[PDB]
């Protein structure tokens, strides 16, 4: 899957 980090 795909992943995302929104910090
Ligand atoms: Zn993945």
């Amino acid at each position: 899957g795909s992943n995302q980090n929104n910090f």
